[PDB]
């Protein structure tokens, strides 16, 4: 009944890759925890290279601390093999990473799931803003999707693999400066995954260098509003692109903004064929 289960090999199988990323493969897999019989769909991220005992401990301190993370919104670690090349159990998310799900079911996607799944990423970072955890990388590709209607954040930073220059595209400006991280510059890359949202998934400064982004940034220059959004949502996303930090809003203000949107959004956010969960008036 521990927080973090530390697992044997002979508990859990991989059944089928899912993804590999800058520091390790994801797995779809199947466990059956020591002491029980019941089956659980797993994701297994298997890291990238061998580590020491030593390099395991501070994976570990960290592991645990993962395995506290307990919110509908944001994903539990809930196990670590110590094999040589070190394994991380959390429950499967079937659906994948948001971002793959929105571009793959872009012409199957109204205003009433967008708005809510902002309502959802906020959730899980006012949640994480209330731990004092800093994400350092909130992104569509770092949100999974449990069901189409329940997202979940994942991955945090640890400073797509293309996306990482950093992630420069989605960081706030004093992030790319000077390397400060607060929840508040984790309040700018949710604009962004908003944007990313919004636009089924689209690349953010497509055709700028990641080496300009500062200096675009610096002259005022924003990503572009998406041809969906009503200039309303449009306005939340340049709140919270803001050169101020402490002028942005938080993330308790973008539930209650998103959370009011999703009672109508159609007329928030307008997509062809979707006529005009949060319960809709
Ligand atoms: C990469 C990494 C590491 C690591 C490491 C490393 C160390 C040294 C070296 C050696 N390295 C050599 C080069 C240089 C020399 O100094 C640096 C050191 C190499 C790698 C450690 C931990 C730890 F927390 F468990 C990690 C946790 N995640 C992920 C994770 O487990 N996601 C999964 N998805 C599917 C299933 S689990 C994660 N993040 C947040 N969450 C999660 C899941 C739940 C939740 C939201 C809450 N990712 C981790």
């Amino acid at each position: 009944q521990a927080l973090l289960r530390i697992l044997k090999e002979t508990e859990f199988k991989k059944i089928k890759v899912l993804g590999s990323g800058a520091f390790g493969t994801v797995y779809k897999g199947l466990w059956i925890p020591e002491g029980e019989k019941v089956k659980i769909p797993v994701a297994i991220k298997e890291l990238r290279e061998a580590t020491s005992p030593k390099a395991n401990k501070e994976i570990l301190d960290e592991a645990y601390v993962m395995a506290s993370v307990d919110n509908p919104h944001v994903c539990r670690l809930l196990g670590i093999c110590l094999t040589s090349t070190v394994q991380l159990i959390t429950q499967l998310m079937p659906f994948g990473c948001l971002l793959d799900y929105v571009r793959e079911h872009k012409d199957n996607i109204g205003s009433q799931y967008l708005l809510n799944w902002c309502v959802q990423i906020a959730k899980g970072m006012n949640y994480l803003e209330d731990r004092r955890l800093v994400h350092r990388d909130l992104a569509a590709r770092n949100v999974l999707v449990k069901t189409p209607q329940h997202v979940k954040i994942t991955d945090f930073g640890r400073a797509e693999e293309k996306e990482y220059h950093v992630p420069i595209k989605w960081m706030a400006l004093e992030s790319i400066l000077h390397r400060i991280y607060t929840h508040q510059s984790d309040v700018w890359s949710y604009g962004v995954t908003v944007w990313e949202l919004m636009t089924f998934g689209s690349k953010p400064y497509d055709g700028i260098p990641a080496s300009e982004i500062s200096s675009i940034l610096e002259k005022g220059e924003r990503l572009p509003q998406p041809p969906i959004c009503t200039i309303d949502v449009y306005m939340i996303m340049r709140k919270c692109w803001m050169i101020d930090a402490d002028s942005r809003p938080k993330f308790r203000e973008l539930i209650i903004e998103f959370s009011k949107m999703a009672r109508d959004p159609q007329r928030y956010l307008v997509i062809q064929g979707d006529e005009r969960l949060i319960p809709q008036q």
